């Protein structure tokens, strides 16, 4: 159901942040007191050649993963590393996040997108969580999310 499928993106969000710190152990995450994820800070989101980590990120959460670099120049965000395949089966990295996303004014300002958003053509459950830089600049995203078909067909 809708309600559970969002829900659970905390918990995906959980795996992608220890997953994401572990990686690049230069990062920080901030946990709140009931164990859930507070805070990403990453100052500076890099190029991915190797997508083992949003790969691995998937299988363990068995949903999809994705980390944005923010573009200043383009006021957009930029998908580096993502789990997400397009039809032709080539990996989405280099595809925008778009101004029309219901997580772009959220993430914009500073704060976590939980429910539907629109990803290439496709409805999902999503939770979008904002990445800093020590500095407080908003440099990322980093998101987790189950297509609504997937959630619908399991409830089929």
């Amino acid at each position: 159901t809708a309600s559970t499928a969002l829900k659970y993106q905390h918990s995906a969000l959980r795996v992608a942040s220890a997953t994401l710190h572990r990686q690049f152990p230069d990062t920080s995450v901030e946990w709140a007191p009931d164990g859930n994820v507070q805070k990403v800070v990453m100052d500076t989101v890099p190029t991915f050649t190797d997508h083992a980590m949003i790969d691995e990120i998937a299988r363990v959460s068995g949903q999809q993963a994705t980390l944005f670099a923010f573009d200043p120049a383009q006021d957009d965000f930029i998908r580096t590393t993502t789990s997400i395949t397009k039809p032709d089966g080539s990996r989405a990295v280099g595809t925008n996040l778009g101004q029309d996303s219901k997580a772009f004014a959220p993430i914009k300002a500073g704060k976590t997108y939980l429910g539907k958003a629109d990803i290439l053509g496709t409805s999902y459950y999503t939770i979008y969580a904002p990445v800093f830089n020590t500095r407080g600049d908003v440099t990322g995203i980093l998101f987790s999310g189950v297509k609504t078909a997937t959630v619908q067909e399991a409830a089929n």
